């Protein structure tokens, strides 16, 4: 199961511009929510005053 994930926070940024809580969760989304979703970089997606402070 791609969506069998723990919630441990290992933030990664998807090609959809959405942060995923960990790579497992990105994969879950890749398999069920966002076709073609890829992990583009480690850490949260960059969005000032939203994802960062």
């Amino acid at each position: 199961n791609p969506c069998a994930c723990f919630r441990n926070y290992v933030p990664v940024c998807g090609s959809d511009g959405k942060t995923y809580g960990n790579p497992c969760m990105l994969n879950c989304a890749a398999q069920t929510k966002v076709p073609g979703l890829k992990l583009v970089h480690e850490g949260r997606c960059q969005r000032s005053n939203v994802e960062q402070f």
